[PDB]
């Protein structure tokens, strides 16, 4: 049906809009810094070995 | 991979450039003095037998 209060299409498009935005923010941080690991969230194990190296 | 943070090719060229400079400095010192044993590092037992001769 056609309803005004609920817009499922708007919510879904917004969710995928933020998904793209976060991917763009992490990719832009990687480019400016030149490092693909910046915090433990990128790679926990990789961060530790990279700090030991 | 293409990265800016690490330049292993430049590191290798530096390593072989300092080796060439060290061997060039040793040869220059050898020519000016006219001795191939200007120190103990050049030849230990050669230094002692040459000193005793």
């Amino acid at each position: 049906a056609v309803n005004v209060n609920t817009n499922v299409a708007a919510m879904t498009a917004q969710r995928y809009l933020t998904g793209a935005t976060n991917a763009q923010q992490t990719s832009m941080e990687r480019l400016s810094s030149g490092f693909k690991i910046n915090s433990a969230k990128d790679d926990a194990a990789g961060l530790q070995i990279s700090n030991r190296l």
